[PDB]
Protein backbone atom coordinates (compact mmCIF):
# COMPACT_ATOMS: atom_id res chain seq x y z
CA UNK A 1 0.00 0.00 0.00
CA UNK A 2 1.27 3.47 -0.44
CA UNK A 3 1.72 4.03 3.26
CA UNK A 4 4.63 1.87 3.06
CA UNK A 5 5.96 3.09 -0.06
CA UNK A 6 5.51 6.42 1.63
CA UNK A 7 8.00 5.16 4.07
CA UNK A 8 10.12 3.80 1.69
CA UNK A 9 10.75 6.86 0.01
CA UNK A 10 10.67 8.94 2.53
CA UNK A 11 13.57 6.94 4.74
CA UNK A 12 15.79 6.93 1.19
CA UNK A 13 14.96 10.57 0.88
CA UNK A 14 13.51 10.05 -2.81
CA UNK A 15 10.95 12.02 -3.30
CA UNK A 16 12.93 14.38 -6.08
CA UNK A 17 13.71 11.12 -7.69
CA UNK A 18 10.37 9.31 -7.80
CA UNK A 19 8.95 12.79 -8.72
CA UNK A 20 11.36 13.09 -11.44
CA UNK A 21 10.41 9.98 -13.07
CA UNK A 22 6.69 10.80 -13.38
CA UNK A 23 7.98 14.07 -14.92
CA UNK A 24 9.54 11.60 -17.47
CA UNK A 25 6.64 9.22 -17.86
CA UNK A 26 4.27 11.72 -18.55
CA UNK A 27 2.37 11.94 -21.65
CA UNK A 28 3.29 14.64 -24.15
CA UNK A 29 0.29 15.28 -26.98
CA UNK A 30 0.34 18.39 -29.08
CA UNK A 31 -1.16 21.55 -28.17
CA UNK A 32 -1.53 23.11 -31.60
CA UNK A 33 -5.14 25.04 -31.16
CA UNK A 34 -2.97 26.95 -27.80
CA UNK A 35 -0.10 28.05 -30.24
CA UNK A 36 -2.03 29.67 -32.64
CA UNK A 37 -1.06 33.44 -32.81
CA UNK A 38 -4.41 34.39 -32.06
CA UNK A 39 -4.22 32.49 -29.05
CA UNK A 40 -1.08 34.40 -27.48
CA UNK A 41 -2.77 36.84 -25.81
CA UNK A 42 -5.55 33.43 -24.16
CA UNK A 43 -2.49 32.05 -22.10
CA UNK A 44 -1.16 33.37 -19.03
CA UNK A 45 2.03 31.28 -19.15
CA UNK A 46 3.90 30.60 -22.35
CA UNK A 47 5.11 27.23 -21.16
CA UNK A 48 1.11 25.77 -19.71
CA UNK A 49 -1.01 24.71 -22.76
CA UNK A 50 -3.93 22.18 -22.73
CA UNK A 51 -3.55 19.77 -24.79
CA UNK A 52 -6.10 19.90 -28.09
CA UNK A 53 -7.54 16.57 -27.62
CA UNK A 54 -8.39 17.27 -23.91
CA UNK A 55 -9.29 21.10 -24.40
CA UNK A 56 -12.76 22.64 -23.26
CA UNK A 57 -13.86 24.26 -26.62
CA UNK A 58 -15.88 27.40 -26.02
CA UNK A 59 -19.09 27.32 -27.77
CA UNK A 60 -19.06 30.34 -29.44
CA UNK A 61 -18.39 30.96 -33.48
CA UNK A 62 -16.04 33.29 -33.06
CA UNK A 63 -13.11 31.42 -31.25
CA UNK A 64 -13.40 28.42 -29.56
CA UNK A 65 -10.16 28.59 -27.56
CA UNK A 66 -9.77 28.79 -23.27
CA UNK A 67 -6.34 27.30 -21.53
CA UNK A 68 -8.55 24.97 -19.85
CA UNK A 69 -8.63 20.92 -19.88
CA UNK A 70 -11.09 18.30 -19.44
CA UNK A 71 -9.13 15.71 -16.99
CA UNK A 72 -11.86 12.75 -17.34
CA UNK A 73 -11.25 9.76 -14.64
CA UNK A 74 -12.68 7.03 -16.22
CA UNK A 75 -12.24 4.37 -13.21
CA UNK A 76 -13.03 6.76 -10.35
CA UNK A 77 -16.24 8.24 -12.81
CA UNK A 78 -15.34 11.48 -11.52
CA UNK A 79 -14.13 14.75 -14.18
CA UNK A 80 -12.55 18.15 -13.58
CA UNK A 81 -11.75 20.94 -15.62
CA UNK A 82 -8.53 22.36 -14.98
CA UNK A 83 -7.96 25.96 -15.93
CA UNK A 84 -5.17 28.64 -15.72
CA UNK A 85 -6.24 31.89 -13.55
CA UNK A 86 -8.51 34.08 -16.01
CA UNK A 87 -6.60 37.02 -17.73
CA UNK A 88 -8.34 40.53 -18.01
CA UNK A 89 -9.36 40.03 -21.23
CA UNK A 90 -10.53 35.89 -20.51
CA UNK A 91 -13.12 36.79 -17.54
CA UNK A 92 -16.13 36.13 -19.90
CA UNK A 93 -14.96 32.79 -21.33
CA UNK A 94 -14.27 31.20 -18.02
CA UNK A 95 -17.62 32.15 -17.17
CA UNK A 96 -19.01 31.04 -20.63
CA UNK A 97 -17.11 27.32 -19.93
CA UNK A 98 -18.73 27.37 -16.96
CA UNK A 99 -22.29 27.81 -18.33
CA UNK A 100 -22.01 25.74 -20.74
CA UNK A 101 -20.36 22.93 -19.24
CA UNK A 102 -22.65 23.17 -16.29
CA UNK A 103 -20.62 23.45 -13.70
CA UNK A 104 -21.66 24.45 -10.21
CA UNK A 105 -18.88 24.67 -8.56
CA UNK A 106 -15.26 26.52 -8.58
CA UNK A 107 -12.75 25.42 -6.63
CA UNK A 108 -9.70 28.46 -6.85
CA UNK A 109 -6.40 27.65 -4.78
CA UNK A 110 -4.33 31.15 -5.43
CA UNK A 111 -4.98 34.58 -4.40
CA UNK A 112 -5.35 37.47 -7.35
CA UNK A 113 -2.47 38.74 -5.58
CA UNK A 114 0.65 36.29 -5.08
CA UNK A 115 4.34 37.74 -4.53
CA UNK A 116 3.53 40.56 -5.66
CA UNK A 117 2.05 39.92 -8.62
CA UNK A 118 -0.91 39.40 -10.83
CA UNK A 119 -1.47 35.83 -10.58
CA UNK A 120 -5.43 35.64 -11.55
CA UNK A 121 -7.67 38.72 -12.32
CA UNK A 122 -10.59 39.64 -10.38
CA UNK A 123 -12.77 37.76 -12.39
CA UNK A 124 -16.04 37.40 -9.63
CA UNK A 125 -18.02 40.50 -7.79
CA UNK A 126 -16.52 41.23 -4.68
CA UNK A 127 -19.53 43.17 -3.28
CA UNK A 128 -23.21 42.60 -3.56
CA UNK A 129 -24.03 45.47 -4.63
CA UNK A 130 -21.44 45.83 -7.41
CA UNK A 131 -22.41 42.87 -9.67
CA UNK A 132 -20.52 42.37 -12.74
CA UNK A 133 -21.30 41.86 -16.89
CA UNK A 134 -19.24 40.52 -19.30
CA UNK A 135 -20.52 41.98 -22.13
CA UNK A 136 -18.67 39.44 -24.96
CA UNK A 137 -20.41 36.23 -23.69
CA UNK A 138 -23.75 37.82 -22.56
CA UNK A 139 -23.38 36.54 -18.98
CA UNK A 140 -24.24 38.67 -15.41
CA UNK A 141 -22.53 37.54 -12.33
CA UNK A 142 -23.77 38.74 -8.62
CA UNK A 143 -22.64 37.20 -5.66
CA UNK A 144 -25.12 36.29 -3.06
CA UNK A 145 -23.49 36.05 0.10
CA UNK A 146 -19.77 34.84 1.55
CA UNK A 147 -18.06 32.87 4.21
CA UNK A 148 -15.16 33.93 5.32
CA UNK A 149 -12.85 31.30 7.10
CA UNK A 150 -9.48 31.83 8.51
CA UNK A 151 -8.03 30.27 5.59
CA UNK A 152 -10.89 29.67 2.79
CA UNK A 153 -13.73 31.31 1.71
CA UNK A 154 -16.98 29.70 0.21
CA UNK A 155 -19.18 32.55 -1.77
CA UNK A 156 -22.31 31.43 -3.23
CA UNK A 157 -22.63 33.14 -7.08
CA UNK A 158 -25.46 33.90 -9.26
CA UNK A 159 -24.38 33.59 -13.29
CA UNK A 160 -27.10 34.88 -15.32
CA UNK A 161 -27.02 34.22 -19.28
CA UNK A 162 -28.53 37.31 -20.27
CA UNK A 163 -29.31 35.88 -23.63
CA UNK A 164 -32.06 33.36 -22.49
CA UNK A 165 -32.20 34.93 -18.75
CA UNK A 166 -31.63 31.24 -17.15
CA UNK A 167 -30.12 31.87 -13.68
CA UNK A 168 -27.61 29.35 -11.90
CA UNK A 169 -25.83 29.04 -8.38
CA UNK A 170 -22.26 28.69 -8.78
CA UNK A 171 -20.27 27.84 -5.25
CA UNK A 172 -17.06 29.25 -5.49
CA UNK A 173 -14.73 27.86 -2.78
CA UNK A 174 -11.18 30.04 -2.67
CA UNK A 175 -8.69 28.62 -0.55
CA UNK A 176 -6.35 31.62 0.55
CA UNK A 177 -3.45 30.52 2.05
CA UNK A 178 -2.24 27.71 -0.22
CA UNK A 179 1.28 29.00 -2.00
CA UNK A 180 2.81 28.54 -5.48
CA UNK A 181 4.98 25.48 -5.66
CA UNK A 182 4.24 25.32 -1.73
CA UNK A 183 1.84 22.90 -0.24
CA UNK A 184 -1.15 23.27 2.10
CA UNK A 185 -0.18 24.27 6.06
CA UNK A 186 -1.50 20.12 6.90
CA UNK A 187 -2.89 17.26 5.46
CA UNK A 188 -6.03 18.66 8.15
CA UNK A 189 -6.20 22.14 6.49
CA UNK A 190 -6.57 21.02 2.91
CA UNK A 191 -8.69 17.65 3.68
CA UNK A 192 -11.15 20.23 5.72
CA UNK A 193 -11.37 22.17 2.26
CA UNK A 194 -11.87 19.49 -0.03
CA UNK A 195 -14.68 17.67 2.38
CA UNK A 196 -16.52 21.32 2.50
CA UNK A 197 -16.23 20.79 -1.61
CA UNK A 198 -17.89 17.22 -1.59
CA UNK A 199 -20.46 18.17 0.78
CA UNK A 200 -21.45 21.18 -1.38
CA UNK A 201 -22.47 18.65 -3.95
CA UNK A 202 -20.11 20.34 -6.12
CA UNK A 203 -18.73 17.20 -7.27
CA UNK A 204 -21.62 15.36 -7.89
CA UNK A 205 -22.27 13.24 -11.04
CA UNK A 206 -25.66 15.28 -11.80
CA UNK A 207 -23.66 18.62 -12.22
CA UNK A 208 -21.31 19.43 -15.08
CA UNK A 209 -17.59 19.08 -14.22
CA UNK A 210 -16.22 21.24 -11.38
CA UNK A 211 -13.83 23.84 -12.22
CA UNK A 212 -10.52 23.55 -10.46
CA UNK A 213 -7.83 26.54 -11.05
CA UNK A 214 -4.64 28.41 -9.53
CA UNK A 215 -2.29 30.40 -11.41
CA UNK A 216 -1.44 28.12 -13.95
CA UNK A 217 -4.01 25.62 -13.34
CA UNK A 218 -1.57 22.66 -12.67
CA UNK A 219 0.61 22.63 -9.14
CA UNK A 220 -2.13 23.27 -6.23
CA UNK A 221 -4.95 22.24 -8.80
CA UNK A 222 -3.05 19.01 -9.69
CA UNK A 223 -2.60 17.98 -5.94
CA UNK A 224 -6.14 19.19 -5.32
CA UNK A 225 -7.38 16.56 -8.06
CA UNK A 226 -4.99 13.75 -7.50
CA UNK A 227 -6.15 13.57 -3.85
CA UNK A 228 -9.79 13.83 -4.33
CA UNK A 229 -9.73 10.76 -7.38
CA UNK A 230 -7.34 8.74 -5.05
CA UNK A 231 -9.55 8.92 -2.30
CA UNK A 232 -12.44 8.38 -4.46
CA UNK A 233 -11.24 5.56 -5.90
CA UNK A 234 -10.81 3.60 -2.67
CA UNK A 235 -13.72 4.86 -1.26
CA UNK A 236 -15.45 3.17 -4.85
CA UNK A 237 -13.81 -0.13 -3.69
CA UNK A 238 -13.64 0.27 0.16
CA UNK A 239 -9.98 -0.70 -0.20
CA UNK A 240 -7.29 1.59 0.43
CA UNK A 241 -4.70 -0.73 -1.48
CA UNK A 242 -5.93 -0.93 -4.87
CA UNK A 243 -4.94 2.71 -5.16
CA UNK A 244 -1.62 3.35 -6.91
CA UNK A 245 -1.10 6.80 -6.17
CA UNK A 246 1.99 7.46 -9.13
CA UNK A 247 -0.28 5.67 -11.69
CA UNK A 248 -3.22 8.03 -10.92
CA UNK A 249 -0.98 10.73 -11.55
CA UNK A 250 -0.13 9.71 -14.88
CA UNK A 251 -3.32 9.15 -15.87
CA UNK A 252 -4.56 12.58 -15.11
CA UNK A 253 -1.19 13.73 -16.79
CA UNK A 254 -2.58 12.78 -20.05
CA UNK A 255 -5.17 14.93 -20.09
CA UNK A 256 -3.07 18.15 -18.72
CA UNK A 257 0.42 18.51 -18.73
CA UNK A 258 2.38 19.47 -15.77
CA UNK A 259 0.39 18.40 -13.28
CA UNK A 260 1.56 18.50 -9.38
CA UNK A 261 4.38 21.05 -9.84
CA UNK A 262 7.28 19.86 -7.19
CA UNK A 263 8.52 16.84 -5.12
CA UNK A 264 7.14 18.12 -2.23
CA UNK A 265 3.68 18.67 -3.72
CA UNK A 266 3.82 14.87 -4.38
CA UNK A 267 4.61 14.35 -1.09
CA UNK A 268 1.78 16.25 -0.05
CA UNK A 269 -0.66 14.51 -1.87
CA UNK A 270 0.52 11.10 -0.07
CA UNK A 271 -0.21 12.33 3.21
CA UNK A 272 -3.25 13.87 2.61
CA UNK A 273 -4.87 10.62 0.69
CA UNK A 274 -3.51 8.29 3.64
CA UNK A 275 -4.68 10.75 6.37
CA UNK A 276 -8.18 11.28 4.49
CA UNK A 277 -8.45 6.98 4.00
CA UNK A 278 -9.32 7.07 7.66
CA UNK A 279 -12.58 9.11 7.24
CA UNK A 280 -13.30 6.69 3.99
CA UNK A 281 -12.19 3.53 5.69
CA UNK A 282 -15.53 4.49 8.44
CA UNK A 283 -13.74 6.12 11.28
CA UNK A 284 -16.09 9.82 10.76
CA UNK A 285 -14.40 11.43 13.86
CA UNK A 286 -11.49 12.51 11.52
CA UNK A 287 -13.62 15.03 9.80
CA UNK A 288 -14.35 16.51 12.97
CA UNK A 289 -10.31 17.19 13.99
CA UNK A 290 -9.58 17.95 10.62
CA UNK A 291 -12.15 21.16 11.10
CA UNK A 292 -10.37 21.85 14.91
CA UNK A 293 -6.48 21.67 13.56
CA UNK A 294 -6.92 23.69 10.58
CA UNK A 295 -8.40 26.72 12.68
CA UNK A 296 -11.23 27.44 10.40
CA UNK A 297 -12.75 30.28 13.02
CA UNK A 298 -11.25 34.10 12.29
N1 LIG B 1 6.46 27.92 -14.38
C1 LIG B 1 5.68 29.17 -14.47
C2 LIG B 1 4.19 28.86 -14.64
C3 LIG B 1 3.52 28.24 -13.43
C4 LIG B 1 2.91 29.04 -12.45
C5 LIG B 1 2.19 28.48 -11.38
C6 LIG B 1 2.08 27.10 -11.28
O1 LIG B 1 1.32 26.48 -10.23
P1 LIG B 1 -0.17 26.62 -10.02
O2 LIG B 1 -0.89 25.76 -10.97
O3 LIG B 1 -0.25 26.04 -8.68
O4 LIG B 1 -0.63 27.99 -10.02
C7 LIG B 1 2.69 26.27 -12.24
C8 LIG B 1 3.40 26.85 -13.31
C9 LIG B 1 5.95 29.98 -13.21
O5 LIG B 1 6.57 29.42 -12.28
O6 LIG B 1 5.56 31.17 -13.17
N1 LIG C 1 6.22 24.84 -14.66
C1 LIG C 1 6.22 24.66 -16.12
C2 LIG C 1 4.89 24.07 -16.58
C3 LIG C 1 5.03 22.63 -16.96
C4 LIG C 1 5.95 21.82 -16.31
C5 LIG C 1 6.13 20.51 -16.68
C6 LIG C 1 5.39 19.97 -17.72
O1 LIG C 1 5.56 18.59 -18.15
P1 LIG C 1 6.66 17.81 -17.53
O2 LIG C 1 6.67 17.86 -16.08
O3 LIG C 1 6.65 16.40 -17.94
O4 LIG C 1 7.90 18.42 -18.02
C7 LIG C 1 4.46 20.76 -18.38
C8 LIG C 1 4.28 22.08 -18.00
C9 LIG C 1 6.46 26.00 -16.78
O5 LIG C 1 5.53 26.83 -16.75
O6 LIG C 1 7.60 26.23 -17.24
MG1 LIG D 1 -21.12 45.45 1.73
Amino acid sequence: EMEKEFEQIDKSGSWAAIYQDIRHEASDFPCRVAKLPKNKNRNRYRDVSPFDHSRIKLHQEDNDYINASLIKMEEAQRSYILTQGPLPNTCGHFWEMVWEQKSRGVVMLNRVMEKGSLKCAQYWPQKEEKEMIFEDTNLKLTLISEDIKSYYTVRQLELENLTTQETREILHFHYTTWPDFGVPESPASFLNFLFKVRESGSLSPEHGPVVVHSSAGIGRSGTFCLADTCLLLMDKRKDPSSVDIKKVLLEMRKFRMGLIQTADQLRFSYLAVIEGAKFIMGDSSVQDQWKELSHEDL
